[PDB]
């Protein structure tokens, strides 16, 4: 179902509408131009930013799902219509760990990274960092596995040493980690994304709750139960087979229009939790943004947010000359980073109460931006055409037109204008409000 080049295309009317629980699917050419390498240009540097793949529910959530499925089964006198599978369903999901399907998504990602940048990757060993989370590090290892599988099959590859994960960045309230958030005190106390997501759930779920209970005489459901049954559709699909070849029976319980609501619920939680809807959301992406400026311009980092000044000034942990960089982060920090880079500056603040599509929001949704296995590529290229370098940004293969600089028809800016137009992050935005 899952392809190396295009990601997951099984039951796309449903599987592309699970927000950050959607398996990655390519958005090449959706509301965008081709992602192909322009004629007469050569990539000179690529940064990849990736999430982990599909996983089991967290321990917390696995207990809540198992307690709900168990309670329905305990209490119902009849399992009616599309809910009748619950008669025999056995809750079998594990917790926390990547699923086999999620591991393969990351092997695929590495193969796809090699194939897309083959002319560069042939002679280069990427510099790789991972935020210190087992799922993230495991994803980094699978991406390396796929990259090497591809490289050692290419007779034009000249430097075939495998890359190591060189930097594991601790995750805590006191470690400055640009790939995870933790040190911005006031932001860690924020409840806004939760409050927005709960308000929206309380608006859309009641009608589904009422219809669902009536298919299960003896059962009482809540709004949160609706959300848990919808969550079950993605989690059971990405666990129940090693290739996610079978849509879970939970999925049919809900209509296509209801799936659009659930997708929106996830987009709202990310937008108001971590993106521009949170007053300190984009501030969590300034540290990586300044790290990216340093790499693209081969110049030392200027940052006073969540960089570590020690780690950024040593070539062992932050080389400025490496041609390929790959960093493994998290969905929530990746949303902050994309906002901090200005990439969704055509997105108006999302309606807290009513569905707006990814295309209405100029390419923003949780499923188009941080699906399981999400990746972004930030390229510099040197053209026979042009001659300052040019920069381009791809998020899950969609060319996302840059803001803060005048973009050409291929969505590129001159590198110097790009970095100058990142004035908000270069200034440290409103980081001082953290304290
Ligand atoms: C910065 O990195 C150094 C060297 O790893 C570490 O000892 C120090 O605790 C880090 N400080 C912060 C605040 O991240
Ligand atoms: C949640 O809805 C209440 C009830 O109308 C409203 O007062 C509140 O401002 C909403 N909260 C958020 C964060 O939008
Ligand atoms: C860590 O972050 C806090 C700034 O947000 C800062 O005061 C401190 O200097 C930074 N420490 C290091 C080692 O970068
Ligand atoms: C995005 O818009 C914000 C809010 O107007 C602005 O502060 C920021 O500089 C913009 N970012 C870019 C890269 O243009």
């Amino acid at each position: 179902c899952d392809t190396v080049d295009l990601g997951y295309q099984c039951s796309p009317a449903t599987s592309h509408l699970w927000g950050q629980y959607s398996p990655f699917f390519s958005l090449e050419d959706e509301l965008s131009v081709s992602s192909k390498l322009p004629k007469d240009c050569r990539i000179t540097l690529v940064q990849v930013l990736s999430r982990h793949g599909a996983r089991y529910p967290t321990s917390s959530k696995s207990k809540k799902y198992k307690k709900l499925v168990t309670a329905i089964q305990a209490n119902a006198t009849d399992f009616k219509g599309k809910f009748a599978f619950l008669k025999t369903y056995n809750y079998t999901l594990g917790a926390d760990d990547l699923t086999p399907f999620g591991e393969q998504q990351l092997v695929n990602s590495g193969i796809k990274f090699y194939q897309r940048y083959k002319a560069l990757a042939r002679s280069v060993v990427p510099f790789i960092r991972a935020s210190g989370s087992d799922r993230v590090i495991a994803s980094g290892e699978k991406f390396i596995e796929g990259f090497q599988q591809a490289k050692l099959a290419d007779p034009g590859a000249t430097n075939r040493a495998a890359p190591a994960i060189s930097v594991i960045i601790p995750e805590s309230e006191t470690f400055n980690n640009t790939l995870d958030h933790g040190v911005c005190t006031k932001f860690e106390a924020s409840q806004l994304g939760d409050e927005v997501a709960a308000n929206f759930t309380a608006l859309f779920a009641p009608d589904i709750r009422a219809r669902a209970e009536k298919h299960l005489p003896g059962v009482t459901l809540t709004d949160e139960d609706v959300v848990s049954l919808m969550d079950m559709c993605s989690f059971d699909t990405v666990a129940r087979t090693s290739d996610a070849s079978q849509l879970s029976p939970f999925c049919q319980l809900f209509t296509h229009n209801e799936w659009k609501k659930y997708n929106y619920l996830q987009s709202l939680g990310k937008y108001y939790g971590y993106g521009a809807g949170n007053p300190l959301g984009p501030a969590q992406g300034i540290g990586f943004t300044n790290e990216l400026i340093a790499r693209l311009t081969r110049s030392p980092v200027q940052d006073h947010t969540s960089t570590n000044s020690t780690l950024v000034s040593n070539p062992a942990t932050f080389p400025l000359n490496a041609t390929m960089y790959v960093d493994f982060s998290h969905d929530n920090s990746m949303v902050s980073i994309f906002f901090a880079l200005g990439l969704y500056n055509g997105t108006e603040p999302l309606s807290r109460t009513s569905v707006e599509s990814a295309k209405e929001l100029d390419g923003y949704s949780a499923s188009w931006v941080v699906p399981f296995g999400a990746r972004a590529y930030f390229e510099t290229m040197q053209c026979k055409s042009e001659k300052e370098p040019l920069v381009r940004a791809l998020i899950n293969d969609r060319v996302v037109p840059l803001h803060g600089c005048d973009v050409d028809k291929l969505g590129r800016c001159k590198l110097n204008d790009f970095v100058k137009g990142l004035s908000w992050a270069r200034s440290g935005g409103n980081w001082g409000e953290c304290f």
